[PDB]
């Protein structure tokens, strides 16, 4: 059920041992010595990775190394669709703007931070959560010249439990991380968008990198003279596999959770955040689908935007299903009622007062938050011409010297980015007409962005006429209209431009709403400090984990399937047979790599097939993961790598508020399938040879 | 494979059924010379199956089986289709016009009789051995002089089995006063609606209740206010013990058609002509309908039923093609014929290999014609609504070219025009469907093979299908109401003879009939060769593990209550529960609305004796029994012959089961009798129905 601090391993070890953990406590996490924790990395600031060899070889997800695979892909060498397999270390490709972070040391600095905070004076100061304040405290504790005296190292203090616990992290950052291997996109992204958040899953979501360092193993930026890093710890790869009920554990960097949400925050998340996103994205996607189906060129241009909009749309449907069916609201209400009853018995009213504060803040910001999500989903992300060019003060105070020509070239560059190869003005007019019709129905005249008042005032409520007029009269309505403006540019024309007035107007309202809503975050945050303090003083930091905050956590559970609906069971493991079942050569998402199809046909599975002779692909577990856990190592009872976490099922997206024991599963790619692809698809024996594989 | 057996075959199957869990005595299930459970099975309304469940002629069948009767008694005041119907006294049970219930009184093997009569051969190619007229003349000869008058209510029928190698005479008792007694609301009776059609897991309460009425002596009689409920020879006991995984289950019913003795060439043809054309043309048709229904809520109202009707056989063809592709249907037919050919060679009898060769040669020879037939049938005859636009008859045309019969001909044409262009017909949607359907048709069928009017696309319109379709509506008398009324005011035969829509409709129907008439002669050689082929198969392996094709006659099937794995890592269990209904609830979707009385029963856990050991309320179960169309409403029996459910469907992974049964995929979808009795009790409040049934603990 939790994403536990490394400090909490001692207090959990007995339960983990009872659940099947066989390895020694300090072999997994040692606060003053080398442990498995030392083989886990924060890959590129978002994902998780793991060192799997004495030469700094790193495994992470395909979707984690995707941008690096794309940056090295050309028409001649398409590594994104064909995969990449460096046959020698010298062929491994460097990547600009990449990093891996090791968590060298972690220390509890709560009493230190709390004593330093006593000098605040203002009781409403948000410095207790300030990265700038906490960094000044971190520097004070580590030393004046710490990073110079210890090169490659850095320190960081973070708040936990709403400001009730502080930890200082000593981090080692490496920035020369080279691409080593990757399967074709047909394996690394088999499900593509259709199987996103879906279990059963048949995706071989992996990519291989290598950490490079100076001659002494110290961090260094890219240099042709850099040598592979020899790390203090790396994972052994297990080929024993997984069985139903086997103990499994994960270490990674989960980003965010909302485990201490009040019932009023769950109602708000449902009725504002989720309902608006679901409603507006359904209108948007519905118009895009009609147009993509009727024009193959519109399908080419809008496919990525349609898919990108569907991602959080699906997430919201999954989250709303949990709120409706799993009693998320009720369990938060039972949590706060229990604390309020305990606080009454103790004579301490501050907990009930803190919950009341959160409820009152949520109730007070309701109309503003609704208006914010309405403009964000409806216009800011719903209508493409909302992001059309807005002339800067420097650009207008240049049009009215040959600085007119420089201003027009800056505006033209922005206009070409807006109206690009994938932009259709006709599709955008249709999307805007349906999105604005819904927006104008939900937001009243007095609350409208100033230009949208023209729908009622100038166009007699004709949204189609208003949108037609924007394009017919705007200098950004067509290339010919822009070139006619660029030939005779007047600031007066730009000041009255219907598209510029629309774009400026909707961005004014969006910022006015954001700035009005920001002050409401602080009272909730301060009240959460008292609320979480109350929950911990009552039931303890034992069965209630601190919210995820992009810091190193461990989670444990078992390899186990689940029943999604009545009379249906999804088992714990997928096989290569499921990939072949899903094959569709006329659907880009489900095309099967010919080399992999041949391996399956010839049953050339080597030492990677299971006891039944079937080739495993992926498995699922009752571990508690969220975003940030992509690429996380999955370990055996002995701490051996059995897979890489790459997703979680949709029935568990509400797991960031309330973990769902009977539905929530981590979707992991089986390490045996990883090695099978490296071996039989990539032919990269050198990678297999440098890993320590156990029978 | 795992058959639909003749009642005659129960004797030689009994030992296997007993070993599979059957506990009842052989003759208690079927006895040719006495009362048996077979006597409680009926052919409900000529298509479905039913079963007598009380000593007062109460009958259970499916909701989709009694649907037309429930609809005929429904008005905007007493809507029985939407709210259900529960007659609180026998006098309140509603009579139904044109309904029937057929009992199978006796069944007799008349093979030697028919085969001896057939020896009086005028031609060895005579198809009389399969002729309903010929076999009826033989049936009447055996039964006697005016049998129907001497034995009222009774009738006799001879049917061919095993391709003409076995004949059975059936003595049938027909009752035509069958009254509606009870029915759940449509929200239960068709819970899945079209979404869950052919789907397992399934949560549908597919049942309806009727009653057989007869004269004072229990003899068949048409509706009369003086008719009294039938006291039957035999009725089923209802079991409340339920079902468990692996339990023995059996069904009796009237499966309609199977193709178990198809050659590999017939499976290839079924796939590449029948199924591929139906899939291709229906996808074009449905695609255009969907775009129009989504853009106009009034077009959704008008085209919803046509869209759903087209999707039905479309989905079935997708499921059938999946089995051909994944379950080795072709290969198993090839292995069947290769094995017979090898055995025939060893015996010195070449007639079996010659018979298979005949079938293959006929299939290869009719390929282009059959492709052209399915192309015009799926593409135009079904695909385009103005293909069924009015065509003036020879006598209608004649009446227009000097009497008061001109106004009679115009009123007949107007009546047909109003039926074509009705409240659900949109000329704009039809022009769009026709433009896409004809574009595909013209791409597949060459100029020399086109219906004569479709040649105008190339000749007169320079290949512009949109212009050709636009011209048909712009110039036709049936293109709009105003165009028709202008014709009706000044009707000339010359105008009708040149009408572009009339010429299109006539032209496509000419080609459709020319193709049908050319293809008909090819059925006979295949049929005659199948007589030799099935004779060989039976002489080689026996009528023991190869059942005769279904032909709308009484059959039994047995298996077990068992689920299956549809795909990797997914298991569908053997039983659905009331929780699955509540999980599927969607108040803003007519298909998944949950009846308020039922939702509260679930909330209250008011399940009585109808819940399982764990306290869960069962809804439906599935079994490895071999069923097909005609088996809707079939009784499902226990090891003891007690009613445990009613068959109402089969899963799509098993639609290829009519050619080859699929042990690991094919399941009969049955509504649990405990859920039937729960709905009668807690939703209908009809205690009198529960009281007249014999329910066992
Ligand atoms: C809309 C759904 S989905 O498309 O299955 N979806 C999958 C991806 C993520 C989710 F959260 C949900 C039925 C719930
Ligand atoms: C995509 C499919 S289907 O075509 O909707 N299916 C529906 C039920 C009847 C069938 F025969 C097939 C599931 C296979
Ligand atoms: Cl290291
Ligand atoms: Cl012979
Ligand atoms: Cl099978």
């Amino acid at each position: 059920e939790g994403m536990w601090l490394m400090q909490q391993l001692g207090r959990k070890y007995a339960q983990m041992k009872e659940r099947g953990l066989k390895m020694k406590e300090y072999d997994l996490y040692n606060p003053n010595g080398t442990s498995l924790k030392d083989a886990v990395v924060l890959f590129d600031g978002g994902c998780t990775g793991e060192v799997v060899s004495d030469r700094g070889l790193v495994l992470t997800n395909h979707h984690c190394g995707y941008d690096m695979i794309q940056a090295h892909s050309t028409l001649e060498h398409n590594y994104l669709e064909n995969g990449f397999w460096a046959m020698r270390e010298a062929d491994e490709l460097p990547n600009k703007d990449i990093s891996v972070v090791f968590i060298d040391k972690i220390e509890d600095v709560t009493d230190y931070v709390k004593k330093e905070l006593k000098a605040i004076k203002d009781p409403n100061s948000m410095d207790y959560l300030s990265p700038k304040y906490l960094q000044k405290l971190a520097d004070k504790k580590a030393g004046k010249n710490f990073s110079a005296k210890n090169p490659g190292l850095s320190v960081e203090i973070k708040a936990f439990y709403g400001g009730n616990l502080y930890l200082m992290f000593t981090k080692k950052t490496y920035t020369d991380v080279r691409l080593v291997g990757a399967p074709p996109s047909s394996i690394g992204k088999f499900g593509a968008d259709t199987d996103n958040w879906i279990w059963p899953r048949h995706t071989g979501d992996f990519s291989i990198f290598r950490i490079y360092a100076d001659k002494n193993g110290n961090p260094a930026p890219y240099s042709e003279d850099n040598v592979p890093l020899k790390p203090k710890r790396f994972f052994n790869i297990s080929l024993g596999g997984v069985q139903e009920n086997d103990y499994a554990m994960i270490m990674g960097f989960p980003g965010t959770t909302h485990r201490y949400f009040t019932a009023s925050e769950v109602d708000e998340w449902k009725s504002i955040d989720n309902d608006i996103r679901i409603r507006m994205r359904d209108i948007r996607q519905g118009v895009m689908l009609r147009e993509m189906l009727a024009d193959p060129q519109i399908k080419i241009m809008y496919s990525a935007k349609y898919a990108a909009s569907q991602n959080a749309y699906k997430r919201a449907i999954g989250a709303n299903w949990a709120i409706k069916t799993r009693g998320l609201r009720q369990n938060k209400q039972a949590m706060q009622d229990r604390l309020i009853a305990w606080g009454a018995k103790q004579g301490t009213p501050r907990y009930e007062e803190a919950v009341h504060e959160i409820d009152a803040t949520v109730a007070k910001r309701a109309d503003l938050r609704r208006r914010y999500w309405m403009i964000e989903e409806g216009i800011i992300r719903g209508i493409e011409f909302a992001r059309s060019p807005i002339p800067t003060e420097d650009e207008t105070k240049a049009l009215q010297a040959s600085a007119r020509k420089e201003a027009i070239d800056k505006i033209r560059t922005r206009y070409s980015k807006f109206a690009n190869k994938d932009y259709s003005a006709e599709v955008d007019k249709k999307v805007a007409v349906a999105m604005l019709t819904e927006y104008l129905k939900e937001i009243p005249y007095e609350n409208l962005p100033l230009h949208l008042r023209l729908v009622k005032d100038r166009f007699a409520g004709d949204v189609q006429a208003y949108v037609d007029d924007i394009f017919a009269r705007s200098v950004f309505g067509s290339e010919a209209q822009f070139d006619a403006f660029a030939a005779v540019p007047s600031v007066e024309k730009l000041a009255e431009d219907p598209m510029v007035l629309f774009a400026s107007s909707v961005f004014d309202e969006y910022r006015k709403l954001y700035n009005e809503l920001r002050p409401y975050d602080d009272p909730i945050l301060r009240a959460q400090r008292t609320y979480i303090a109350g929950l911990l003083e009552m039931d303890g930091d034992q069965d209630q984990f601190p919210d995820a905050n992009l810091t190193l956590r461990f989670t444990y559970g078992q390899v186990k399937g689940y029943s999604p609906r009545d009379n249906v069971y999804y088992g714990h493991q997928t096989t290569l047979d499921g990939v072949m079942e899903k094959e569709d050569p006329d659907n880009w998402e489900f095309v099967v790599d010919p080399k992999l199809k041949a391996v399956y046909e010839r049953k050339d599975f080597g030492r990677y097939a299971d006891r039944s002779g079937r080739m495993p692909v992926a498995f699922c577990a009752t571990t508690h993961t969220t975003g940030g856990n992509s690429g996380s190592p999955v370990m055996n009872a002995n701490g051996e790598l059995i897979g890489l976490n790459f997703d979680r099922n949709w029935e568990g997206v509400g797991g960031d508020i309330q973990y769902l024991a009977d539905y929530q599963r981590s979707i992991i790619v089986d390490i045996r399938y990883v090695l099978l692809v490296i071996d039989k698809v990539g032919g990269c024996q050198r990678l297999l040879d440098e890993m320590n594989i156990v029978p």
